[PDB]
């Protein structure tokens, strides 16, 4: 959320909110300079060649093997100035999101969504799960383990393939059992996508469709919504997909969209999800939350040196909005759960963010992007926390001209 400290990539490491870190990996990675921009949230201005071993290089695939919807440049985010700009761009997008009442709530939910301490083999012992932490290097090369909820990191080979990912477990399905896990968002504020939209009020579209660019704040908000679902362990299995049926015959015949994506987008898209299937999920996760309250009730010991058992129990009472009786026992109140669940799944949506930002955006998740543009959101003359590209007191604040790649062509450089 709000970043109450000016961060310059060049600032010296202080081992607190500026330091070199290592994430739970398979290959002995070399540490990277990271910045803690807010409680539980870090930003790593580096291309992601760490989280997944299979993706340990920025080498682009054969020209004729890379999809039409992609962009490669192994040179992007390699210099200090680029990293500084990346850091400033990410910080600025967080502030824009935070400036909205919806954004402030989402970020507050993310910070409160500490991954559950379900790593013990003993059902009466609370223990942190190692992959929900990072290792912060100390002056003596030593490492300090620190819990965190979210990491914003640079994209891997395909620069426009933004996604929210996290480390799995041997048996637990952390993003779907109510526990949650630390989320890593591959993202860049230096590029955006173009889409077609007709603002024509009349009935004479005899000249085509307008060419606009997606506001990066909306794109980040979209990934943060996924992070929210995953931090609270209520993400829908990616295998549960949908084959558009406004007009369908039998056994597919066109592209497909996942339920998780449709839910995250919101609007008419989410309205397609059967109210029955919706309640099925709600009751399922209601019970997962009950199992968590039960685990906390049975806890008799805790691993670690800093936090006491009562301290962590309080952390999770707050996260899951559990009710506590005089005996100190926890329970899940149906009403409270329904409210939290609705907040995370129906209120926090891309469509609702577009409403709060008052910007132009794809009307449907199905509206495929047409191109990729190079941008620079850092300078105040190009983009601001409150108006984005549509600068008030200027022509750009009229008819979303600021997002119009034709009109505001100086802010969008086509790359593909
Ligand atoms: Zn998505």
């Amino acid at each position: 959320p709000f970043v109450n400290k000016q961060f310059n990539y060049k600032d010296p490491v202080n081992g607190v909110d500026i330091a070199y870190i290592k994430i739970p990996n398979a290959g002995q990675m070399q540490p990277v300079k990271a910045f803690k921009i807010h409680n539980k949230i870090w930003v790593i201005p580096e291309r992601d060649t760490f989280t997944n071993p299979e993706e340990g290089d920025l080498n682009p695939p054969p020209e004729a093997k890379q999809v039409p919807v992609s962009y490669y440049d192994s040179t992007y985010l390699s210099t200090d100035n680029e990293k500084d700009n990346y850091l400033k761009g990410v910080t600025k997008l967080f502030e824009r999101i935070y400036s909205t009442d919806l954004g402030r709530m989402l970020l507050t939910s993310i910070v409160r969504g500490i991954p559950f301490w379900g790593g013990s083999t003993i059902d009466t012992e609370l223990k942190v799960i190692d992959t929900n932490c990072i290792n912060v290097i100390q002056p003596d090369g030593s490492y300090r383990s620190e819990e965190l909820n979210l990491v914003i990191i640079g994209p891997s080979a395909d620069i426009i393939q933004f996604e929210c990912k996290s480390f799995g477990h041997e048996v637990l399905n952390l993003t779907r059992n109510g526990y949650g896990s630390t989320q890593y968002i591959r993202f860049s504020p230096d590029f955006t996508f173009g889409f077609e939209e007709s603002l024509e009020v009349d009935t004479n579209p005899l000249l085509g469709a307008g060419k606009f660019a997606t506001d990066p704040a909306v794109t980040l908000a979209h990934e943060l919504i996924h992070a929210g679902h995953r931090l609270y362990g209520i993400a829908i299995n990616p295998n549960r997909v949908f084959k558009v049926n406004t007009n369908a015959y039998y056994e597919m015949s066109g592209l497909e969209v996942s339920f998780e994506e449709l839910r995250t987008f919101g609007g008419h898209d989410a309205k397609f999800i059967d109210s029955l299937q919706e309640n099925e999920f709600r009751l399922y996760y209601y019970n997962k939350f009950k199992d968590i309250a039960s685990t906390l009730n049975k806890a008799k010991s805790i691993v670690g040196t800093t936090a006491s058992l009562q301290y962590m129990k309080n952390v999770f009472k707050e996260k899951y909005l559990l009710s506590e009786d005089t005996s100190g026992k926890f329970s899940v109140d149906k009403l409270k759960f329904d409210k939290l669940y609705k907040m995370l799944t129906e209120i926090y949506t891309e469509d609702n963010f577009v409403k709060f930002f008052k910007v132009l955006n794809r009307k449907t998740y199905l509206n495929f992007d047409k191109a990729v543009f190079k941008i620079n959101i850092v300078p105040k003359v190009n983009y601001t926390i409150y108006d984005g590209f549509n600068l008030r007191n200027t022509n750009l604040a009229a008819n979303f001209n600021g997002q119009n790649t034709e009109i505001n062509n100086m802010n969008f450089t086509k790359l593909k």
